[PDB]
């Protein structure tokens, strides 16, 4: 039986004083969760771990999220810490950024659970999602067994939650805003205040108008604007014709309709449960979704296109008949461009935007680190920038680099926008940059930020962003950014070109959710 290795010293910890197997975990049943915060499957099992953490609240048991990074941005401890906050992780987390623990145990995928005994022997090793009951069973067995031997110690752990270390988390008006939308005719900005579980509506200068989902708790409720609840929502799309806001309500696996004419919120598809349905076609909320991350609206045929980050697909909600179908993507996580939906594949797509023609849709394909164009007529896709165009299986061709074709390198882009002039704006998220893509030339240029996570409101080329993920634009040319880990809405007036500077949009009247 494998004896788990000790954690190396000068491995940083979050949510806790540094732990080790010989001093603090001796006498505990431990689940090692090998994860990385860019993995939607890693995200998919956090609620499994929350289940076990609550079930075994006052038993000698602990989850340790061994964060083994995929992307290079993910080795920075402050990146993981923002993820730990965004994801509501409260168990111990250690940044094993060079995968020492990963390799020593033989971990192959994300996520992968290693269950360790009070003595330090590895008694089970499970990979993949959908193993809540399997883990529930091992931990039960281990507990009632090693408790029979009387080798368990229920001394507390040196718990120091990161969310209890920051005064401003409660204070800031916005908590990790991710996605944006705009109503230029009536001059309104739509903010996905993700980790406040609400939707904030202001004016293009920054002035509060109305708040949808007022209690700020995580929940899943339809009804009035004060009674509604979301769960860390992400993408938004605005229906000018009917004065509606569509919400990709990611952690409820649902599509919500914010109805401003009637001041109510109603659910269009999904039901709070992560589906595993790859064809779809059912009506309204009979149809399950899976981590809808971005949503955009096509007003001619009245179609809502959903970037289904959970299943690597683009889906299509139809306003006329309330049906949600797969639109493109066969289900495998690949950077596979093909003529037909079934011969096409995405990699955790998280951003979707319609071109001015209304005939293509550009996709932030975060896990292949590429921008792609989905053909609305054929359900097929083409590669614009990034990715490994010779290997669809390759999901590790990332970096930071401007240019054309193979010269381009990105890193987990989350956000994409198509201006009415038909140029493409993206947030290279792990590079903390805004970048511009031209669809014809396929040339990508850095437009803002230095590549270094932080905050600074300077002249764009030396200014700073922290993991930006959302975009919206005016015809005047002001480009709003959702600067996520800075919990700020920036903006760039694009007219000024090489003279231009990124600013912060000060919000007037926007207060955090009552506690
Ligand atoms: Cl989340
Ligand atoms: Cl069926
Ligand atoms: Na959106
Ligand atoms: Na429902
Ligand atoms: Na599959
Ligand atoms: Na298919
Ligand atoms: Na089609």
């Amino acid at each position: 039986a494998t004896t788990v290795p000790e954690f190396p010293s000068k491995l940083d910890w979050l949510n806790t004083a540094p732990l080790q197997f010989r001093r603090d975990l001796k006498g505990k049943v431990v689940i090692l969760d090998f994860w990385t915060y860019s993995s939607i499957n890693s995200m998919h099992v956090l609620p499994d771990l929350e289940f076990l953490e609550k079930k075994y609240k006052d038993m000698p048991f602990t989850v340790v999220g061994v964060h083994s990074a995929k992307f290079d941005n993910e080795k920075d401890l402050d990146a993981i810490r923002n993820a730990v906050l965004r994801y509501d992780i409260s168990h111990p987390v250690v940044n094993d950024g060079d995968m020492y623990m990963w390799r020593e145990l033989g971990i192959n995928s994300w996520p992968t659970f290693a269950v360790v005994s009070p003595n330090g022997k590895v008694i089970a090793q499970i990979a993949g999602e959908g193993h809540r009951k399997d883990l529930d069973d091992v931990v039960a067995a281990a507990l009632t067994y090693y408790g029979g031997k009387n080798v368990l110690d229920s001394t507390p752990l040196p718990t120091r939650l990161e969310k209890d270390n920051d005064p401003r988390l409660a204070t800031s008006p916005l908590k990790f805003p991710g996605k944006l939308a705009i109503d230029t005719l009536n001059n309104r900005l739509f903010i996905s205040d993700s980790n406040h579980n609400r939707i904030i509506v202001t004016d293009l200068e920054g002035n509060f108008i109305v708040q949808i989902g007022s209690s700020g708790e995580e929940g899943f409720q339809d009804g009035s604007f004060e009674d509604a609840a979301f769960n860390r929502p992400q993408g938004l799309a605005y229906n000018a014709k009917k004065n509606l806001l569509y919400v990709a309500d990611t952690e409820n696996h649902a599509l919500r309709e914010i109805d401003f004419v009637n001041e109510r919120v109603q659910t269009l598809a999904g039901n709070g449960t992560k589906g595993s349905d790859y064809q779809g076609g059912r009506k309204g909320t009979k149809q399950l979704l899976n981590s809808p991350w971005d949503v955009c609206f096509e007003p001619v045929n009245e179609k809502v296109y959903i970037a289904m980050a959970g299943q690597h697909q683009i889906w299509e909600y139809s306003v006329l008949d309330g049906i949600t179908r797969v639109f493109s993507g066969n289900g495998y996580e690949r950077n596979l461009n093909g003529s037909t939906p079934q011969t096409t594949s995405f990699a955790q797509p998280s951003g979707i935007s319609l071109g001015p023609d209304l005939k293509e849709a550009y996709i932030a394909d975060s896990e292949s680190s590429s921008i792609r164009a989905l053909d609305l007529q054929t359900g097929g896709s083409r590669l614009l920038a990034g990715g490994d165009p010779y290997f669809s299986e390759n999901l590790f061709k990332f970096g930071d680099n401007d240019g054309v074709g193979a010269e381009v390198l990105l890193q987990h882009p989350l956000g994409v926008l198509c201006a009415n002039d038909g140029q493409i704006y993206l947030t290279d998220s792990y590079n903390h940059k805004i970048k511009k893509l031209d669809p014809v030339t396929k040339r990508v240029v850095t437009l803002a930020g230095t590549g270094k996570a932080g905050f600074k409101d300077g002249k764009v080329k030396g200014a700073q962003l922290s993991e930006p993920a959302g975009l919206a634009i005016t015809e005047n040319g002001r480009l709003f950014v959702a600067d996520t880990n800075n919990s700020l809405i920036r903006y760039i007036d694009l007219n000024k070109g090489e003279d231009s500077e990124i600013l912060t949009l000060e919000l007037k009247g926007v207060q955090p959710p009552t506690p």
